């Protein structure tokens, strides 16, 4: 059989944390008053919410409405529970209020409001500087979730929300995130097919926080290498063939070995053979001023084939890549 994995980091928090703060199926939504919010404009309608943009007129203050579609209610009350145990955490979306929709017949949650900016629109313009500082500060709202015993599953660029002009950042979208259980095994149908770790692509569950970690490379890749998005598959198969002509075939293999994972077999015509490249062959004269050699390290250590070999969150925060971020 496959050879289960642990989270080298935060691996017991759930354990020792009472049953109440985990067993999100147990828990008692308390509601507020619908009557409260008055919806100005719809903002998004994904797969699992449609989010409007809101006014709380009890304080006159702008709020983001998120109206779930209809799910299973232990998934609902996951992300609520999700966001009130992360609730004042850094840069994790603030969950303001819950009420219940009349039309939908479903929970409605309430946010803070971030003015966002187009993410297409922001990466095109964000300095060098500029993204070693939102990047620690994402770095701040995985290790808080983390350290909490969460996992996003699904961190990617439309997940974080940037007020550029205020340097405010807040990961949202909780609605993938699960509580870390060590030996637990979990749905690997999470995050977008661009941002996908490894482990979800060779279909092994028994995965922890490092897959936000992946994630979280693949976004900085993007970035600072100036191509959205940097593994551009066109399924979930030939995202690890993407994966694969740059990190080396022979790691992969080292990978899925090492746990005794077995490829889908339809890899045995799509695969090939690849060396591992060298970051420094994506780097040209249009992106240059976003890389460096600390930029690179870092990237190199997030984006490895073995979850346990990436850097946690914390470790991520030590790099030398953050040297030049103005600390608070
Ligand atoms: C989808 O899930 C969540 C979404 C959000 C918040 C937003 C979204 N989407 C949001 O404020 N967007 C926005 C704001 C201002 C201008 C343009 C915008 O698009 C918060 C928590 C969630 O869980």
């Amino acid at each position: 059989g496959p050879v289960p994995s642990r989270a080298r980091v935060y691996t017991d928090v759930n354990t020792h944390r009472p049953r109440e703060y985990w067993d999100y199926e147990s828990h008692v939504v308390e509601w507020g008053n619908q009557d409260d919010y008055q919806l100005v404009r719809k903002l998004g309608r994904g797969k699992y919410s449609e989010v409007f943009e809101a006014i709380n007129i009890t304080n006159n203050e702008k709020v983001v409405v998120k109206i779930l579609k209809p799910v299973k209610k232990k998934k609902i009350k996951r992300e609520i529970k999700i966001l009130e145990n992360l609730r004042g955490g850094p840069n994790i979306i603030t969950l303001a209020d819950i009420v219940k929709d009349p039309v939908s017949r479903t929970p409605a949650l309430v946010f803070e409001h971030v003015n966002n900016t187009d993410f297409k629109q922001l990466y095109q313009t964000l300095t060098d500087y500029d993204i070693r500082f939102y990047m620690y500060e994402i770095l701040k709202a995985l290790d808080y979730c983390h350290s909490m015993g969460i996992m996003h599953r699904d961190v990617k660029p439309h997940n974080v929300m940037i007020d550029h002009e205020h340097r405010k950042l807040r990961l949202i979208d909780w609605g993938l995130a699960e509580f870390y259980h060590p030996g637990q095994e979990y749905n690997v149908r999470v995050a977008s097919r661009y941002f996908k770790g490894p482990e979800l692509l060779v279909d092994y569950q028994m995965y922890d926080y490092s897959l936000d970690m992946w994630s979280l490379g693949c976004m900085l890749a993007s970035m600072i290498f100036r191509k959205e998005p940097f593994f551009h598959g066109h399924d979930n198969y030939d995202q690890l063939v993407r994966i694969a002509k740059v990190l080396g075939t022979e790691d992969l293999y080292d990978y899925i070995d090492k746990y005794n994972i077995e490829l889908d077999p339809r890899f045995n015509d799509i695969l090939g053979r690849h060396s591992r490249k060298r970051w420094e062959r994506f780097v040209h004269s249009e992106n240059q001023h976003l890389v460096s050699p600390e930029a690179l390290d870092f990237l190199d250590k997030l984006l490895r084939y073995d979850h346990q070999s990436r850097l946690t969150a914390r470790e991520a925060m030590e790099h030398p890549y953050f040297y030049t971020v103005v600390k608070d």
